[PDB]
């Protein structure tokens, strides 16, 4: 078949289905026969986003070593980088970084960077990787949260340990004036609230409601216990 020349096509193409399948040859045949390697689907997605998100490394490379644009954004501002990382695909994220020469700090619509995405889905090795390749731990999403806050909200200590070992501010506070410890308490993330207290997080720090992390924990929670034990140990 023939390919219409289009300015801004907004319809899924066969190239999309082929990229998503990870079928390199069919991709090539299509590219070769004139298919636009960067066509957008109804929901504004490129064949590269499709290959990336489905962990199809060889298809990713083909598309890239073919001129595929690496910076277009999703309907919600996500790049193939956000998508692959959000799915925890190490290799694809690796390539998208080196040969891909893509930005580790691009933020989607809600302000989230790839590291924040990899943190939401507790992909430890991925945050390691993203760090070792330039992630700005100080990036603030659209509500003032930095990566530590979500690491706290989620509960993944391994990622939070790592974000700290990276000189991340233990007292950074979001729009509500919540610190990592404030969140780790509200969400009852024990191991987390412990790592934090072990790093001298201010237990007396109030937020914009005047609550201290101890006042945010639920009563008689593993966390509440550990946070008061702590207050008492200080007061004395």
């Amino acid at each position: 078949h023939m390919n219409f020349k289009m300015e801004h096509q907004n319809k899924r193409s066969p190239l999309h289905a082929a990229a998503e399948a990870g079928h390199v040859d069919i991709c090539h045949m299509l590219v070769q026969a004139g298919a636009n390697i960067d066509t957008c689907s109804e929901d504004q997605r490129t064949p590269l986003m499709e290959a990336a998100e489905n962990n199809h490394l060889e298809a990713v490379k083909y598309l890239i070593k073919a001129g595929a644009l690496v910076d277009p954004k999703d309907a919600e501002g996500s790049t193939c980088l956000h998508l692959a990382a959000k799915k925890g695909h190490y290799e694809v994220v690796q390539y998208l970084l080196s040969n891909g020469q893509m930005d580790v700090n691009c933020q989607d619509d809600g302000g989230w960077t790839p590291m924040i995405w990899a943190t939401e889905y507790k992909h430890v090795d991925l945050v390691k990787l993203l760090l070792s390749k330039g992630s700005d731990i100080n990036i603030r999403d659209n509500e003032e949260n930095i990566c530590l806050h979500w690491a706290a909200f989620s509960g993944c200590v391994d990622i939070a340990e790592i974000l700290l070992a990276a000189k991340c501010d233990l007292h950074a506070v979001n729009i509500h004036g919540d610190s990592p410890l404030h969140i780790a308490a509200r969400e009852n993330r024990y191991d987390c609230v412990v790592l934090f207290l072990s790093r001298d997080s201010d237990v007396t720090l109030k937020n914009k409601e005047g609550e201290t992390p101890l006042q945010c924990a639920s009563l008689n929670s593993q966390v509440w216990s550990a946070l008061q034990m702590s207050k008492a140990l200080q007061d004395s």
